[PDB]
C-alpha cells in the first residue's frame, strides 16, 4: 500500500511569498509549486532531495491551482489575474492563455476527455474551454463564487462561497444536484477511483461524500486542525486510504479513511499557515506549502 510519512526530509524556500498551490507530476518525478509571486516553479523530486528546474511564466497575479494533464506533458494553472494558462512542462513554454473570466480564477481542471478545460472563478461562473479551437465553449452561472472544481468522466463538481457543492452533468451541461455544507468550501479532491469526493470547508471539517449515494461517508476533524485560508487544499493519498490537510498553525494532519482517526500530526516545520498539500502518486512524499515561502517534503526516512 502507501505508508504515512513520518519526518521532514527536505525543507526549502519555494516562492518569494505565499505558496498557494502544489502538485506532483503523474510519474512523481516533478513537483510543481505556485505562488503569489506569479510563478509556477518546477522542481525535480529525488528519493530524498529536491532541486529547482525552472519557472513557468506569464501570469500577472498569484497562482491559485496547478494540475498536470494525465500524460504529465502539460501543466494547467489558474491565476488571480482572471486567466488560466497552460505550459508544456519539458520546455517551459507557454502554450495557452485562457482569458474570459471577470474575476480571480480559483481553480482549473482538465476534463477526462483529453480536449477540454473547466475553470471556476470569483465571478460566480464556470467556463468550459476547447483547447484545440482556442475558445471558451460555454459560460454557466454557478450561483456563488467558486473556490475549487473537480472532474469525473460524468460530472463536474464545484465548491463555493455559499457552502454548496454543485454537481454538473457533463452530457447535459446542466446542474443536477447541490449539497450544502456548513462552511465555505475551500477545496475538493477525488479519490483515485473517482468514487468519493473529499471536501474541506471553513467549519474546519473534512468530509468524504459517496458519489453513488451523494451521502456523507466520513468526516475528519481534530482539535488543532483549522483552515488558514479560504483555499486551504486537501488531498487523498494515491491509494485512497488517507487524507491530508494543512492547518493554520502550520501542522500537517493525516487521517485514516477507514478508521477516521488521526494517523499523524506533522509539526514543527512550518511557521505559518499551510495553504496546500500534495501526495505523490508513488507514495514517496507528501508536500505541504505555506504562506511564508516554504515547502516541506515529508517522507519515511
Amino acid at each position: 500500500e502507501v505508508r504515512v510519512p513520518a519526518t521532514a526530509l527536505c525543507v526549502f524556500d519555494a516562492h518569494d511569498g505565499e505558496v498557494n498551490a502544489v502538485q506532483f507530476s503523474p510519474g512523481s518525478r516533478l513537483l510543481a509549486t505556485g505562488g503569489m509571486d506569479r510563478r509556477v516553479k518546477l522542481w525535480e523530486v529525488f528519493g530524498a532531495a529536491c532541486e529547482f528546474k525552472g519557472s513557468l511564466s506569464g501570469s500577472n497575479a498569484g497562482i491559485t491551482s496547478i494540475e498536470f494533464d494525465s500524460a504529465g506533458s502539460y501543466l494547467l494553472a489558474a491565476s488571480n489575474d482572471f486567466a488560466s494558462r497552460i505550459w508544456t512542462v519539458d520546455d517551459y513554454r507557454l502554450r495557452h492563455t485562457l482569458t474570459g473570466h471577470s474575476g480571480k480564477v480559483l481553480s482549473a481542471k482538465f476534463l477526462l476527455d483529453n480536449a477540454r478545460i473547466v475553470s471556476g472563478s470569483h465571478d460566480r461562473t464556470l467556463k468550459l474551454w476547447d483547447l484545440r479551437s482556442k475558445v471558451c465553449i460555454k459560460t454557466v452561472f454557478a450561483g456563488s463564487s467558486c473556490n475549487d472544481i473537480v472532474c469525473t468522466e460524468q460530472c463536474v463538481m464545484s465548491g463555493h462561497f455559499d457552502k454548496k457543492i454543485r454537481f454538473w452533468d457533463i452530457r447535459s451541461e446542466s446542474i443536477v444536484r447541490e449539497m450544502e455544507l456548513l462552511g465555505k468550501i475551500t477545496a475538493l479532491d477525488l479519490n483515485p477511483e473517482r468514487t468519493e469526493l473529499l471536501s474541506c470547508s471553513r467549519d474546519d471539517l473534512l468530509k468524504v461524500i459517496d458519489l453513488r449515494t451523494n451521502a456523507i461517508k466520513q468526516t475528519f476533524s481534530a482539535p488543532g486542525f483549522k483552515c488558514g485560508s479560504d483555499w486551504t487544499r486537501v488531498v487523498f493519498s494515491p491509494d485512497g486510504s488517507y487524507v491530508a490537510a494543512g492547518s493554520a498553525e502550520g501542522s500537517l494532519y493525516i487521517w485514516s479513511v477507514l478508521t477516521g482517526k488521526v494517523e499523524k500530526v506533522l509539526s514543527k516545520q512550518h511557521s505559518s499557515s499551510i495553504n496546500a498539500v500534495a501526495w505523490s502518486p508513488s507514495g514517496s512524499h507528501v508536500v505541504s506549502v505555506d504562506k511564508g515561502c516554504k515547502a516541506v517534503l515529508w517522507a519515511q526516512p
